[PDB]
């Protein structure tokens, strides 16, 4: 049950002006492309809270990785789903090397040293690496069953330079006449259960990879296209929300730089 929301007052929308001229805002299957201008983010923050949602964010450290930690969280306080329940899960080899991080209300952080816990704690899994900060909101506009987020440097590229797996051999063999896009493994996510879902069937496609002695061009990054392929996001989000500056500068198509790695 979905409860009404309440008198909002905010610009019309005009059917007849397009929301970006210069960008694809839905995909063939009509799932949201999700760019700075598409979204009114009271609208969703309202929806969101009414159904007290609650976004896991999981990010795996280990070794050196550590050393990330403390700004991925510091900056995620700052720009993460501010307003709503996080659970972050901090899967370590180096549990106390954890930094000790403020926190804001509603929001806490497990450490898991390196399952149905998920499905029980929060709404949506969001997965993410720890070598990167947050710079600009990332919020409940990304949140839908399952998401995939375009790779930064073939967002503008034809699907026969994607690096996509192109063994035949491969569980995540992709052929060149196919492909949407190309997504970064850096940052997926949705429902736990669709979370999960792709996981395990990345985790069993492997499985069979490693016994046909073989091993995909760029490991789970290639099976998580495969399986994007397959099993279409019900959102994508823009290279806003997966960026290098350093590498890529400061394109005019990007209205914020809201997720990058860390120079
Ligand atoms: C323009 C260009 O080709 N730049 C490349 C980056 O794409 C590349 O980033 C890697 O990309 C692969 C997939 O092709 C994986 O996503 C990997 O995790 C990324 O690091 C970098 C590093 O190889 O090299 C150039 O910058
Ligand atoms: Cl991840
Ligand atoms: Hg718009
Ligand atoms: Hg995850
Ligand atoms: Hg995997
Ligand atoms: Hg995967």
């Amino acid at each position: 049950f979905m409860v009404s929301l309440p008198r909002m007052v905010y610009p019309q929308p005009k059917v007849l002006t397009p929301c970006r001229k210069d960008v694809l805002v839905v995909t063939p299957w009509l799932a949201p492309i999700v760019w700075e201008g598409t979204f009114n983010i009271d609208i969703l923050n309202e929806q969101f809270r009414l159904q007290n949602t609650t976004i896991g964010l999981t990010v795996f450290a280990i070794k050196k990785y550590v050393a990330f930690l403390k700004l991925f969280l510091e900056t995620a306080e700052k720009h993460f789903m501010v307003g709503h329940r996080v659970h972050y899960y901090v899967f370590t080899d180096q549990p106390a090397a954890v930094p000790r991080v403020t926190l804001g209300t509603g929001r806490q952080l497990s450490v898991l040293e390196v399952e149905r816990r998920f499905l029980s704690e929060v709404d949506y899994l969001v997965c993410v690496d720890v070598d990167m900060e947050f710079r600009d909101h990332v919020g409940v506009e990304i949140l839908t069953p399952l998401f995939g987020t375009l790779h930064p440097s073939f967002y503008g590229s034809s699907r026969e330079a994607f690096t996509y797996e192109r063994r035949p051999q491969s569980q995540a063999y992709i052929p060149k006449d196919e492909g949407d896009f190309y997504y970064m493994g850096a940052f997926f996510g949705g429902s736990v259960q669709e979370v999960q879902r792709l996981t395990r069937a990345c985790h069993q496609a492997m499985m069979v990879d490693q016994a046909n002695g073989i091993e995909a061009v760029w490991h789970d990054e290639s099976h998580l296209n495969k399986y994007l392929l397959r099993h279409k996001p019900t959102k994508v989000l823009s290279p806003e929300y997966l960026w290098d500056q350093q590498l890529l500068g400061w394109p005019a198509v990007l209205r914020k730089l809201r997720f990058t790695a860390v120079p």
